[PDB]
C-alpha cells in the first residue's frame, strides 16, 4: 500500500513559442530513473546543459521563474512544474530545442492532457513528500508568502489589482480537482504593459492564443474567461509550479498576499535554511496518507 514515486509510461512531444523569446521551442518529456527529479535540457547546445528544476538554480524571476547553470538558462518553467506537481511526476527529463519553455494556451492544461495520454509509470520507491512542522513566513512591502503546517496540500492566494476587470481563491487538493478547477487558468497581461514589454524584448510570443490579453475595462479574447476567478487561479497554478522546486511534493497550506516567482522563492530558500520548519516522509500505507493521487 506504499506510496510510489511516478515517472512518464510514455515520451511526450510537444511543439510551441517561448511567451517571451517568440522563438518556436520542440519540448519533449521523457521518463527517468528513480530520485532523478525534473531535469531540464538544453539538447540544442553542444555540449547539451541540464539545469535541476531545483530552487538553488532559480537566477531570474522577472516575469518567469528561470533556471540558470553558468551562462545558460531555461526560462519560464513553472507551468509545466506545475503539470507535473498536479499529476504527481517525481522523475522526468524535460529536453528543450531553445532557452524557453513554450507557453502553449497560456496554462498547464495542453501539459497535463499530453502527460495523461501518455500515462505515468509507477517505480519501486517510496515517494519522498517535505512536510512543514514550524511556520516559515516571507514578506517584502506590502507583499506575503507563508508555510503553514496543514495534515494535506492546499494554496490560498489574494491579489489586489485596482482595475475595473476586478481577487481571493483557497484549494485544498484532496478535495479538489488540480486538473478541472486549477490547470486551465491562464497567464494574463495588461495592454498598457505590453508596449513597454516589448520593449526590454519580453512577450514576443504573447497573443490571446497564450493569454487573458486586459484593456483598461474589458478581457478582450473573443471566447472570454476559463473561470470567473481565473486570474487569482492562474497565480494557485505558478505558486504551485515554484513550490515544486522544493523537488517532492510538499504537506503544509501555502498563502500568497500579492506574491509572485521573487518572494516565492524567497520563501522555499528561507523553508530550506530552517530545517526545524521540515522534514522528508515517506507513507508506508496509502490508505491513512493525508494526501492522494489518481490513478497512474
Ligand atoms: C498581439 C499581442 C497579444 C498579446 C500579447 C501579450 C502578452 C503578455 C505580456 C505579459 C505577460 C505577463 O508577464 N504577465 C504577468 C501576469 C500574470 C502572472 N504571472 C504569470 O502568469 C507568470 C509570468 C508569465 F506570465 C508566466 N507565468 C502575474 N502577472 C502580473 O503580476 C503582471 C500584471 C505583472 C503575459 C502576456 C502580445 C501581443
Ligand atoms: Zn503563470
Amino acid at each position: 500500500s506504499m506510496i510510489k514515486q511516478r515517472t512518464l509510461k510514455n515520451i511526450i512531444r510537444a511543439t510551441g513559442v517561448g511567451l517571451h523569446s517568440g522563438e518556436k521551442v520542440y519540448l519533449t518529456l521523457k521518463p527517468a530513473p528513480v530520485d532523478t527529479g525534473i531535469v531540464f535540457s538544453r539538447t540544442d547546445l553542444d555540449p547539451v546543459v541540464e539545469i535541476p528544476a531545483r530552487a538553488e538554480n532559480v537566477g531570474e524571476t522577472t516575469m518567469s521563474t528561470t533556471l540558470v547553470k553558468g551562462d545558460v538558462k531555461v526560462d519560464t518553467v513553472e507551468h509545466l512544474l506545475s503539470a507535473m506537481a498536479g499529476l504527481g511526476i517525481d522523475n522526468a527529463y524535460v529536453e528543450l530545442s531553445a532557452s524557453e519553455v513554450p507557453i502553449m494556451d497560456g496554462s498547464a492544461g495542453p501539459f497535463v492532457f499530453l502527460i495523461q495520454s501518455a500515462g505515468l509509470q509507477e517505480q519501486e520507491a517510496a515517494k519522498k513528500f517535505i512536510r512543514i512542522k514550524r511556520e516559515v513566513s516571507v514578506e517584502e512591502g506590502d507583499k506575503r508568502a507563508v508555510f503553514v503546517p496543514f495534515d494535506g496540500f492546499k494554496v490560498s492566494f489574494e491579489i489586489d489589482f485596482d482595475h475595473p476587470v476586478f481577487q481571493q481563491a483557497s484549494v485544498d487538493f484532496s478535495s479538489t480537482s488540480f486538473v478541472k478547477e486549477v490547470s486551465r487558468a491562464r497567464t494574463f497581461g495588461f495592454m498598457r504593459d505590453i508596449e513597454y514589454l516589448r520593449s526590454q524584448n519580453l512577450a514576443l510570443g504573447g497573443s490571446v492564443e497564450n493569454a487573458i490579453v486586459v484593456d483598461e475595462n474589458r478581457v478582450l479574447n473573443e471566447d472570454g474567461l476559463r473561470y470567473e476567478d481565473e486570474f487569482v487561479k492562474h497565480k494557485i497554478l505558478d505558486a504551485i509550479g515554484d513550490l515544486y522546486l522544493l523537488g517532492n511534493s510538499l504537506i503544509g497550506e501555502f498563502r500568497g498576499f500579492k506574491s509572485g516567482h521573487a518572494l516565492n522563492n524567497q520563501l522555499l530558500r528561507t523553508l530550506i535554511a530552517d530545517k526545524d520548519a521540515w522534514e522528508v516522509v515517506t507513507f508506508e500505507d496509502a490508505r491513512t496518507a493525508p494526501i492522494s493521487y489518481m490513478r497512474p
